């Protein structure tokens, strides 16, 4: 289970992110790693 690229990603944590492969969860949303 992930999320978007420009998907939001409040229950980012560590081990567990709402972000696909190849991205990254900052500024409280999801971003190209």
């Amino acid at each position: 289970d992930c999320g978007h690229l420009h998907d939001p990603c409040p229950n980012d944590r560590p081990g567990h992110r709402t972000c696909c492969i190849g991205l990254q969860c900052r500024y409280g949303k999801c971003l190209v790693r």
